[PDB]
């Protein structure tokens, strides 16, 4: 589709916000970069105001799709990009559970090479002593999310992409005669004894996991290695021209358990144009949240990966 | 120590509770064994009355600890099997975030040869659309915890326990020249120029330094001393000389069906049953494992317990 | 094992060095005593000759593991005293950096109920003008090794033990509502307004997955699997089942009185001297910490040695 | 003095460096700002070139010493901001052990209201495969720095400073009646038995260690608590009007060992004016090196404070 070319590189962003949550005024801009080929997003958002009155990760998923990489085969799913570059329109309720809800509005559109992303965003009947206003939440966008960073040389230089287990994994220690495996005794076994396949048993499937290495520290001791709603949920919305999506975050707070934020979102083209009604998939999303270490105003550097399904 | 002999082998163990939760009358009956040496622990329960008001991940930790394995170096702190065969009496007070509390009080003796659980349980001020008298929860000990077993093959008899699920393992898959990593795609690369060591690098950790000391040397000066200490999902367990028994506490996560999770705070003491040199332990804790599945071709509301518990 | 009782009161030690460095000949003759229970070594080494050409550090590994302790879960792995009464042979190169080597051959076993360590040491391609032959090194075993003592008061009795310094502490300082905290002033604040915790940041440390196993699919595709395993200073022991003995590795980094370091690669083996059934070890590790002190009141050029060996 | 008073506030600093070692040119810019006050420096420096010759360490001492603290009691030996708003000259040696030399010629003056540090360096005999030229060092400033940052909450805010060890501090583990101290078994002994005081025996010094908390884990079981060159040495050259000062900084390299820097350096004021000459003293300096996580080209993010005496 014409006007995704001008995603082929890399596109400066600039998100405003104007928050007001039960009483509570503020404003957030931030500033970056994105790359729709990787699906890499480098922010950096401040608050103007100062004083924070929710924590950021209740408003990371609030804070352009667009540079979601969508992959060859559902190129022609990638509503984002066909809007552009008149932009959409991203309108977004997000109930947070045993709490109030967000209600926002945003406009996602090209301001001469840059991208600008306006958002209006509403709190309506917020706890004020809660884990959102509280900031009990602990800097974690989802609780399947780990916020490491995974780092492979290559051809001199360090590729830095977030961290997902893609399998199960368990190793085995045994100790002159003694086996210990994954954290629990299983009694006397031999090193050369140990069995090449392991089973796990889940509530639904039986695992496999074959013995990938064995290392022999002794004569009668070694070790082995054996080895084998989150998304974003989009559909299209042809009345309104437009896709209707949905997803739950659950922000990891600080005392065990987990906030529930239910996103239900709608975009809807800014301008006459035909943009691309896409089947019902998904976007993966990973992101990882830090901080500039010598910067001291209330901030907060946001990497973030999406990809398409 | 006397006592701690009668849980050398596998103990046969009976346990039943009568419970009242907001007016709803319940009672469970479980057997099964248990083998003190590997802190093995095989029961299956029932409730007798037929449906379960509460979700069974709620009574896991209300239906033994002497079965517990205590090293060799802490034999002289498992107060538990030290109270034997007399007994012991478990009081426990389960506070759910955003809901009731359990209140219950259980005797664990001997009788004969069997090891007898006899639990009353009271819920009060219990939401009944809430996640425990709707029976939202995952039938799911705590959230950390992996239902699932790990069957490993040794000398033609496979041997189950608890997943821990402790180890970090990433895949590298190369097609055609371009690699993915642990569900990502980092671009061009080839096979045979694969690196040897990748890094994965943690979030920043926060040591804490508590105050462990303060002198004050005027009317706003002072001096001030912080330290790391050498010491949530475990038991933890501290002496009680004065009520000579012991008291402990913990929290449990139960998985919610929609993702949350419910806090359980278990406050609990323990007196001994008879007059008798019990084990006045040292502050210390339990680490315990538990598997939740069920009978298929059991008709009744059941659910079969297995749990390895650990000493440190 | 039989061999080991041999140890386990404290032995009289007696350590007799022939050296030659470069063409400088010279004697060292050690005595003391060793409590293979504790691991603890006291010796006195003074050089027979007089002016000792190269630096004691240099030496202090030259100059009877056995006394090491090895704790009851891996006493089926001490070598050393499983070769005893006969002994064993300790033959050793030290690779210094940017500098010569040193070749020992030195032989540990019993002469009576003494504990006797005979070396013949040679030191070729030094620099005169180095750091080993002109002394320049601080009289210090390694560079994280605190030479200082720690004595506990206990029972009447000072127990005296080699310092660690693992603990981490930092002083908080307030004077007239200004504080100091780690010799940095970090402005105003109240005493009495003090936090009950601090933080520390470390910098990012990079956990490191090896490629574990390998298989290629295609000509430019194939599959990795990274993974961190479960195990610089310590000495590193490996057994050795065709020569029947043990290589031991390891590197010691020497202070350098200018402020750097040189170091001591030590490669070594240790082979039985007579016909028996010795331990054949697992891979394993020695931790050591050494302190070297002069008395006062010596005029020959000498060493105090004072060694705490455990096993791991 | 005069002239010390732009340093009352935050002064925005820009670096301009542009050096050749062993026929490998390069140039780098940083930018940032500087607290006077506390001695607070906050910088960002960057590769222009791309491709970097000597690891960031070597030349972190090369790359604004007005900015250094002075108490008030010294405040009449500060020559640096003296010098201002007209500037200085800083004539560095810098010889690095078994090794080459620095040669660096650098202008730190006032431009408006920044202060620009402009620098000329040059590598003499430098060899191609060192601990210099290969990156080996171990991207720490001197070996007697902790690279770690302590945070101190008070009223509300942390604060962050580097982290120095202010004394020696012991703590004790007895387990049924057997004591652990300092990693060291010390045999039989009883809790309530615990001494009063311990004492430590340094090769020159005797320090006593009293007990400063004691807390009971049990009947005969519990915790005890025991509790007690590298600056840049300057002096004054009243012949040519200025300083001189003298350091050495040991830099970790990779394989365990240091790798030795001596610097030698002199400062003369750029134009004609009434400079304080001061006194011997010394500057303590403690530096922590970051990186900015969303930055991708060869970069550097320090942390400093200095302190005079």
């Amino acid at each position: 589709s014409k006007g995704e070319e001008l995603f082929t590189g890399v596109v400066p962003i600039l998100v405003e916000l104007d928050g007001d949550v039960n009483g509570h005024k503020f404003s957030v801009r931030g500033e970056g970069e994105g790359d729709a080929t990787n699906g890499k997003l480098t922010l950096k958002f401040i608050c103007t105001t100062g004083k924070l009155p929710v924590p950021w990760p209740t408003l990371v998923t609030t804070l352009v799709q667009c540079f979601s990489r969508y992959p060859d085969h559902m190129k022609r799913h990638d509503f984002f990009k066909s809007a552009m570059p008149e932009g959409y329109v991203q309108e977004r309720t997000i109930s947070f559970k045993d709490d109030g809800t967000y209600k926002t509005r945003a406009e996602v559109k090209f301001e001469g090479d840059t991208l600008v992303n306006r958002i209006e965003l509403k709190g309506i009947d917020f706890k004020e002593d809660g884990n959102i206003l509280g900031h009990k939440l602990e800097y974690n966008v989802d609780t399947m999310e780990s916020n490491c960073l995974l780092n492979v040389p290559i051809g001199g230089t360090t590729v830095v992409r977030p961290l997902v287990e893609d399998s199960t994994s368990v190793t085995a220690v045994v100790t002159d005669g003694y086996l210990k495996m994954a954290g629990m005794h299983f009694g006397a076994c031999d090193f050369q004894r140990l069995p090449s396949e392991v089973t796990v048993a889940k509530p639904n499937v039986l695992i496999a996991l074959k013995m990938i290495k064995r290392q022999a520290y002794g004569t009668n001791s070694g070790v082995a290695i054996y080895h084998r709603s989150h998304n974003v949920y989009i559909t299209a919305d042809k009345q309104k021209n437009g896709i209707k999506a949905n997803f739950k975050i659950r922000h990891n707070v600080e005392d065990g358990s987990v906030q529930l934020a239910d996103h239900y979102q709608q975009n809807t083209p800014i301008g006459d144009g035909p943009v691309l009604l896409p089947d019902n998939h998904y976007l993966s999303t990973q992101s990882v949240l830090s901080k500039d270490p010598n910067e001291k105003r209330d901030h907060m550097v946001l990497l973030e990966f999406v990809t398409a399904a």
